C-alpha cells in the first residue's frame, strides 16, 4: 500500500486505463470490464481490476491536475509493478476544424506547469507518450472505423486562465486539445521508466463555444475507451 | 451549477472548510454539523451544508493539487457566494522543532508552482491569507488550548519531488508545512475577491519519515475541525 | 564595526525602527526618543538609540530599495544583536479606495526584485512579517483611534517604472501600498533569523498624483511612529 | 527568391531533405535522385530538386544550430510552399543500450534554447515531428531490415556545454540522442502550418568513444536517406 | 525640483561624478572642485557643483544598490539637463591578476538583478558604457601614469549574497570588479538617452581576501577622481 | 584536428577573421592576405591563413547563427591557440539616423538566446568585445575615413521572430544593428579567455527597406575588411 492508494501488489493490472473522475473509472469497470473488483478507494478515487476479452485490466482515477495525477501514476509504476498508463479524459478544442466527438492522442503535449522544468533543469523537456501505444491507438481506432487526430495537447494548471490570448497561441502552434494531465503524467512516466499515452475526446470548444450532450457524445466516449482497451490488446501481440 | 459543482445559488453557506480529502469532508458534516446535507458529489468530491452552534457551514473537499482546489474554491467563490474558504489539511513538516500533530495557521504560502507567476506577470506575488481570519484561528487554537503555529507553508507541485535539497531550502527559510494547495486557494482568493485561511496538521516530518498513526489523527484532526469552526464565530462577533 | 556601521554590539537596541531617510531617523529620535544618542554617521546613515517610556529603542534609516535597506538589516542583525526591524516609510497607493496619509500594514511583501528567488532556488517565497509584530500594530493602532489597512505590499526596484501596466496587475490583487524595501527586509529576516515588519504611510496615488502636502505628512508619519513605538511595548508585555 | 534561398516557387518539391552538411546534398542528390536539377547555391548552402522512383523530392543543407535551420525551414515552408522537411544527420547518444550506427527518430525534441519559449509565451511546448512522418519511417526501416528506435532527441544551444551534469539528467530522462536542430524545425513547423521530421545516426557517445570505419559510415548514412526516401513514398500511400 | 533632488535646472553641471557615499561627495567637491556650492540635501545625499580648472562640474552621491542610483540618476537626466554621468566608486576584486590600488573601468556590466530585463522583454540587454567616455577615462588615466582595465564589471543586488560560487562564475568569465549600481545606471543612460560610465578602485579582494588601508589606498582614489574629471575634459575638446 | 577543423596546430595564426558566409572567406584571402594557404574544408567552411603587411592572419567563415559560431570559435581559442577573433558581416538596423553602408562596431550585444544565462547562473552577462580591438577598429576606420558607430547589437536566435513589437525595444534602448552571432561569440571568448569584436556594415533597414548596388555594396564589404585588417596592425602597435 501506497500513501494514496490502500492495495497490494498484484491488485493492478499491468495497464492502467485513467479518466479524471473516479466516477467514470466505475462506469468503465462495469461498462466494460467482466469480473471487476474494487482495489481502492482512498479519498474517493476509485480503482478497479477486470478483464477485457480475457486480459487483465485497472482502471482508476486520478483526480483533476497535474500535481494529482502525478502522484497516483508513480504510485502506480514504483509500487504495483504498472508498465503503461492511458489517461482517457476529455479536452477543450482551440482548432477549428477539430469538431466534437474527434477522438484525440496526445503525441505530445505542451504544459503550463513548472514540474517538468524543475526535472530538466529548467530546460524544455518534450513531454511525449510512448510511440508504441501511440500507434497501437491509431490501428485500434482505424479497426474501428473512427478516425483519429494524433499531435499536441496543452496541460493547463489553471482550468480558469487569466490570460485568454494563450488560446489564440495555442491555435497558430495546432495544439488540438486543452487538458490538465498530459504533460504531467509524461513527465512522469520518463522519470520513472513507464510508459504513457493521453486520449481526449472533444467535449467544450473554446472557438465555436459549443460543449457536447446527446447520444452521440456519450458514444463518442465510449468509443474513446474501446480505442483505449483495444490498443491495448495490439499491444501484447 | 458550475461545471465541477451540481448545486445552486445558496446551497452553500458563505464560508466552507474544505479537507483535500472528500471522505473527509463526509466525517466533518457528520461529526461537527447538525442538518447536514450533502450538496454536491460530482467526481465524488462530497460536499455538504449544514449547521454549527447555529451557524450556517459548509464543507467540501477540494483534491490534491493546485490545480484541483483551484477549480472548486472558484467555482464556489463565483457561483456560490461563498465569502470565506478555509483549507484544512495536512502537511510534511521540514523543521525539526515543527513535531507531529502541530497545528499550522499559513499566514503565508510559498510555491514552486507557476500559477501566481502567471497571474502577477512572472514577478512575486505574496500568496497570504486574510489578517482577520489568521487572528480568529490563532485565538479560536488559544480558546481551545491548543499551540498553533503562524508562518509559511510551502505549495509544493510535486509530492513526490526530484529535488530534494528543496528541503533544506525549505528549513532554512522556516517553512513550517509542506502542503499541496495553499499558494493556490490564496492566489485565486485574491483574484476573485475573496478571504481565505489554510489551517494544517503535522502528519509527519518528510525527513524522518512517520506517517500518520494511531488514533492520534483523529484527536488533532477534530481539534484542528475545531479551531477552524470556531474562528469562523469569532469573525463573526 | 560592520562595513557599513560604525558602532560596537551594545550601541543598538534590539528592536529598530528604520525609516528610508536617515534625517527622518534624526527627527525621530529628537522627537520620540529620551537621550537620543547617535551611534553611526557613515555614508550619512544616521543612527540613534535612545528611551521610549522606559524601553531601549534605535532608529537609523536604510536609504532607497531592497539593497540598500538588505545590507543595513544584515548588519543589524548579525553583528549588533537587532531581534526585531521595523520599516517606517511612505507608499504609493494603487487602490482608489485606499485614500492618502492611510497607514498600511505590510503583512506580505510582493516584488519584481530577484533576491529573493535567488534565494528560494528560484521558486516563489513569500515574503511576510513576523505575525506577532503584525497583530501588536494592529493593536497599538486601535489603541490610538487610528485607521490600519493589513495586506500586501509590493516592493518595487524601479521607483520609475517602465511597466505602467503592471499598476494594474497590482490593483487587480489588492496591493495596498507601492514602495521599495518590505520583500527584501523580509527576505534577510527569514535568512539571517530575526522578525521584520514594515508600516506605511500612503504618501500618495501612483494614478492620481498627489505628492505629500501641508502639515498633514507630520500628523500621519507622527501617527505611524507612534504606532510602531507602541507595538513595540505590546510586544515586551 | 528569399534572403536566402535564390530560387523560385516551383523549384523546390513539397517535401525536402535536409541534412547538416551542404556537401552532404550534392551526395544525396547524385546517388538517389534522378533527373536532378540544382535549386540554390547561396552561402554555399546547395539546393537540389529531383525524383525517387518517380516522387519529386528536394534536398539541401541546414546548416548547423536552430537559428540557422529556422530561417531556412522557414523559408521553404511560407515561400517555396514546402509542405514535409525530413533532416537526416547525426547525433551524440548518452543511453548505454543506444549503440554507434544506430537510427534515432525523434518523435519530440528537448531544448535548452529560449525560441520555443519565446514563441509560447514562455511555457512549454513540446517540440514534436508530423506522426505520419514518425511512423512512415519506422515502417520504412523495417522493410529494410533497419532497426530504428523512437523517443526523444535533445537540440542543444552548445556543443560545447559549460554543464557537463545535464548529460546526466538526459540519460535519466531517457533522451535518445543529442543534436542540435530538431526543437527548432518542429517548432518552425508547428508556427507555419508544416510537418517535420528528424530523423538522426549515432555518430558518437559521450559516454566511452568507440570507432567506425568511414565505410561503416557511408553504409550508416545511406541506410538513413533510403528511410527517409522511402518513408517520403509510404506517407503518399 | 524633483522627488528627491531639491534643486533647479541649472544647478547642476551637464555631467556629474557619483560616489556612493554623499560623504564621499562632500569630499570630492572639497578636494577638486573650486567654488563648490551644495545642491541638494533631501534624504542627506548630498550634491555638490562647482568647476574643475575652469569647467562646470558637478559630484553627487546615489546612494546604495540600482534602485538608489536609477532614482537620482534618473531625476538628474530628465530634469536637470544632465547629458553625463560617471560612477566613481569601490568594487571588490574576483580576479587573482587584479590588484588593489588599481583602476577599473566598466566598458560593460553583468548583474544579478532583473531591472534590465524588465525594460528588455526578458531578455538580454547588455549594460555598456558610452564608448567615447571609456575612451576619455583610458586616455586620461595614461596621461597620469595610470594603468587601467577596461572589462566587464559585476552588479549585485546582494551585498552578502547567499551563494558564493557564483564568485567563481564571476571569475571564469574575467568580471574585474564587482559592486552595485553599473547595470543599473547603464541601463538608465540607455532608457532616457544620456551618457554613463563607472569608474573603480579595489578596495577588497574576495581572492586573496586583503582589503586596502594605507596613504597608498587613498591616493590610488584620488587618481580615480581625477581621470573621471580629466576624461570629462577630454571630451569636452 | 578537431571535430569541425581538419587542420593542426599552428595552421592558423593567432588571429582570425570571420566572415558569415563561407564564400566570402575565400574572397578574402585572394584579395588581402598574401601568400594565402588553404588550412580547412570540412562542411564547405573554408579556412585561410596568410599575411597582411607582414602579420600573420586567418580568415573562415562561422555560419549562421550563435550555435554555429559558439562551435568555431570555441575550437579555434582551445585547440589552435587563437587569440583574437573578428567577425565581419552585414546587420539590419532599426535607429532611423542609421543609414544603409553604415559601419557599426559591436561593444556590446544583446540576446535573446540563452547561452549566456546557460553560462552564468541565469543572470545577466554582458556580452562585451575586448575594449582595444573596439578602438583599434575606430581608430582604423578614422584613418580610412570611414565613419564608425559604436554601441550594442542585437544577436537574434530568430531571423524570422515572431515578435515585431521588439524592434521597437531595441530602438528605444539604441539597439544598432541586428545580427545573429555577437552575445554567442563574446560570451565563447570570455569563458575561454580569449579578445573578440564584431564588425557590421548595415545591410537593411528593417524600416524603409532602401536599395544598393552590388557596386555600393562591395565597396562597403572591402572597406570593413581593411578596417578589420588594420585595427589588427594597430592592437599590435
Ligand atoms: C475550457 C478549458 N480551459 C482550460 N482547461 C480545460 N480542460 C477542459 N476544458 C478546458
Ligand atoms: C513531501 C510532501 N509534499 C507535499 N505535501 C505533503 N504532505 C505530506 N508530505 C508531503
Ligand atoms: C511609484 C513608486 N514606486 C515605489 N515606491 C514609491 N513610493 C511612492 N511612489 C512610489
Ligand atoms: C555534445 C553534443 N552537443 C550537440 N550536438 C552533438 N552531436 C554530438 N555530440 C554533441
Ligand atoms: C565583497 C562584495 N560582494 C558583493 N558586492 C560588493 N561590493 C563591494 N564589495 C563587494
Ligand atoms: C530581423 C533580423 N534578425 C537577425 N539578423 C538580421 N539581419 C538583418 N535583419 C535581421
Amino acid at each position: 500500500a501506497t500513501p494514496h492508494i490502500n492495495a497490494e501488489m498484484g491488485d493492478f493490472a499491468d495497464v492502467v486505463l485513467m479518466p479524471g473522475d473516479p466516477l467514470r473509472a466505475k462506469y468503465i469497470a462495469e461498462t466494460f470490464l467482466e469480473d471487476a473488483r474494487e482495489v481502492n478507494n482512498v479519498r474517493g478515487m476509485l480503482g478497479f481490476t477486470g478483464t477485457y476479452k480475457g486480459r487483465k485490466i485497472s482502471v482508476m482515477g486520478h483526480g483533476m491536475g497535474i500535481p494529482s495525477c502525478s502522484i497516483y501514476t508513480k504510485e502506480l509504476i514504483t509500487d504495483f509493478g504498472v508498465k503503461k498508463i492511458i489517461r482517457v479524459g476529455s479536452c477543450g478544442a482551440v482548432l477549428p476544424h477539430v469538431k466534437l466527438r474527434d477522438v484525440v492522442i496526445g503525441m505530445g503535449a505542451c504544459t503550463d506547469s513548472k514540474v517538468n522544468r524543475i526535472r530538466f533543469k529548467d530546460h524544455d523537456f518534450a513531454a511525449i507518450a510512448d510511440f508504441d501505444m501511440v500507434r497501437n491507438a491509431v490501428d485500434a481506432a482505424k479497426a474501428l472505423g473512427i478516425d483519429a487526430r494524433v499531435g499536441n495537447l496543452f496541460s493547463a494548471d489553471l482550468f480558469y486562465s487569466p490570460d485568454g490570448e494563450m488560446f489564440d497561441v495555442m491555435e497558430k502552434y495546432g495544439i488540438l486539445g486543452v487538458e490538465m494531465e498530459a504533460a504531467g503524467i509524461y513527465g512522469v512516466a520518463a522519470e520513472f521508466g513507464a510508459k504513457a499515452l493521453t486520449i481526449c475526446t472533444v467535449s467544450d470548444h473554446i472557438r465555436t463555444h459549443e460543449q457536447t450532450t446527446a447520444a452521440e457524445r456519450q458514444t463518442t466516449f465510449n468509443d474513446m475507451i474501446k480505442i483505449a482497451l483495444e490498443s491495448v490488446l495490439l499491444g501484447d501481440k
